[PDB]
């Protein structure tokens, strides 16, 4: 399989990039992510986070009180994708206007 | 709108990264892509290349002879995605093993 597509399968799709980006500056609770993406449904957020966890990119820390505290963070392995994610942010910011021109016809 | 998800709209999905990557080293004909990517169907190849062209990433040059030659290439703009695409290639090669070990 293509290594480019292999990477995009880990970080691609509609939500993982956003989720990832917001963990760059530290751990987040589930409700913080819902405020970051008001159109994500709670089942879809849980699924996207489970897949990032399953791939070793995100750590899910559960505190054993009631109701339990749950915190999502980047693993060290996760952080190796940070340069690529930051480049996407920058390229997307820089090029939004010109992508819109090309699309405008 | 997340600028990260903006970029992924352009270069994302199952094929665009592969096709992009294969224009880095020069223009390609349609059948050249099919040989490179045997799993891709002719319909999917056509759509993906049309999406890339609509987005200003790929240039499609038609030579009006019979049968016409068509050549696909990266635009100046398109090549600005190279660091992202190549770095993803490098990450995927480097981290393939660790990632598959997490997936089992």
């Amino acid at each position: 399989g293509s290594p480019v597509e292999f990477t995009l399968d880990v970080i691609g799709g509609k939500w993982k990039g956003i989720l990832f980006y917001h963990m760059i500056d530290g751990k987040k609770r589930f409700n913080e992510f819902r405020r970051i993406c008001p159109s994500i449904t709670q089942r879809m957020l849980t699924l996207q986070l489970r897949e990032l966890e399953a791939d070793g990119i995100v750590h899910r820390e559960v505190y054993h009180q009631v109701p339990p505290k749950v915190e999502y963070s980047l693993t060290e392995f996760g952080r190796t994708l940070e340069p690529i994610v930051l480049q996407m942010k920058e390229w997307g910011e820089s090029n939004r206007d010109v992508l819109e021109s090309y699309r405008s016809n």
